[PDB]
């Protein structure tokens, strides 16, 4: 019990092509994942292509027909983080504008590969470390879309394992919900809505002054609300990142 707040976690839709990643990640997320404030794990939504540094393990991971990727991404032979492990899905093996990955600083202890819960709809892809759990979720920018059916889905996956320890896993989905929190929330399930909570920023995720990028933590089997609280990194400054998304922190309030 009592996880979540021992990591520092955000989600970016880093609105990446495969052709054209390698800045977004060779400079954007390299930062987002070292130095003094780093984050501990990385949710990233329209990932691209990963950096062309970072080498497959070779890890098999079951997956239901879903591309699913480890590697390892050697940052320095120094500075105190040192490699960091990249699951990454290539959603479209052909234009590449939907990728997925979750980027962390531990080697992951068991990948996660849901089903998509709609047609044109992204799976999700999540990691386990220890006793807790992490998604990248990207919602589909319609009406009336799958936010509440992609929750809804990781809230079953585990409620429905045979290992109690798996039923009772700490979870948290991080992604682009493509819908604003209250707006998820009104369209759960009693259940799901009494399993977990929603930790959105007080500001808008993207240029269109909407919020759309955020965290859903929960518990199948025993959730007690988490002091986490969500907020736009770099939101003090004027960034020029070639995202209409800014990445999203979520940690200990």
């Amino acid at each position: 019990g009592t996880d979540l707040t021992d990591f520092r976690v955000a989600t970016w839709n880093l609105q990446g092509a495969s052709a054209t990643t390698e800045s977004k990640w060779n400079i954007n997320v390299r930062q987002l994942i070292s130095g003094e404030n780093a984050v501990d794990i990385l949710a990233v939504q329209e990932a691209g292509s990963p950096p062309s540094t970072a080498v497959d393990t070779g890890r098999v991971i079951p997956s239901p027909g879903i591309p699913v990727r480890e590697l390892i991404w050697n940052l320095s032979t120094n500075s105190r983080p040192q490699q960091v492990y990249i699951y990454f899905s290539a959603v479209d093996a052909l234009g590449g504008r939907v990728n997925l990955a979750l980027v962390s600083n531990r080697r992951a202890d068991e990948v996660f590969v849901l089903s998509p819960v709609r047609q044109g709809g992204r799976p999700l892809l999540g990691i386990r470390i220890g006793n807790d759990a992490f998604f990248t979720a990207h919602a589909i920018a319609m009406r009336n879309n799958d936010a509440p059916a992609l929750v809804e889905e990781v809230y079953n996956f585990f409620r429905d394992s045979r290992d109690p320890v798996h039923q009772a896993l700490n979870w948290m989905i991080l992604g682009d919900f493509n819908r604003e929190p209250a707006d998820l929330e009104m369209n759960l399930t009693v259940p799901v809505r009494r399993a977990s909570e929603i930790i959105s920023p007080a500001a808008a995720t993207q240029t269109s002054q909407r919020t759309l990028d955020y965290a859903v933590a929960g518990n199948s089997v025993a959730f007690r609300p988490s002091p986490l609280q969500a907020g736009i990194v770099y939101g003090a400054r004027r960034t020029q990142i070639s995202s209409d998304h800014f990445p999203v922190g979520v940690s200990r309030r």
